[PDB]
RNA sequence: CGAAGCCUUCGCG
RNA sequence: CGAAGCCUUCGCG
RNA sequence: CGAAGCCUUCGCG
RNA sequence: CGAAGCCUUCGCG
């Protein structure tokens, strides 16, 4: 797992986390924790969840980048574990 | 653990998480993920972390209530574990 | 006795 | 052959 | 929201 | 920021 997981951090973190989620029979989730700010400069706060494990919450400027950074944080956490 | 952990959900989640963290030799952290909103109506976003495990991020109106809500979520998860 | 944590109140900014 | 996901681009509200 | 291109991965062969 | 009060937990006697 670790090998491909490292690869996914640079190119496409969301894809790597979904891959991890499939290969362990788990459904991945990206929770929109919070939305704030004016419409032209909003701030989104996202959190990745896999099965029963929750990951670092992140601030981002767009929903896409919210998911990307949430995935990225989850991936770094999982790589750290071993 | 589960017995006392249930009790702390009503009275003081922050204390219960501190008990859990001590009794498994873990350092607890309450991360201020985000602050937003106007000065008289701020919104804070907190996340509890115990050792290497991160917990649901929560919204609250004050820092203390932020920590308490994060702790409460972590406790509900840990009771869920068994 | 020695600590730690929470909540509450009061004053100040 | 059948899915899914990123990258970029274009158009619509 | 509607598409195209390109990449990666999954699944059945 | 400076105090006060409560409750809870832990160790010791």
């Amino acid at each position: 797992a670790i090998g491909e997981l490292v690869r996914y951090l640079n190119t496409n973190p969301v894809g790597g986390l979904l891959e991890y989620a499939r290969s362990h029979g788990f459904a991945a989730e990206f929770k929109l924790v919070d939305q704030s700010g004016p419409p032209h400069e909003p701030k989104f706060v996202y959190q990745a969840k896999v099965g029963g494990r929750w990951f670092p919450a992140v601030c981002a400027h767009s929903k896409k980048q919210g998911k990307q950074e949430a995935a990225d944080a989850a991936l770094r956490v999982l790589i750290g574990e071993n």
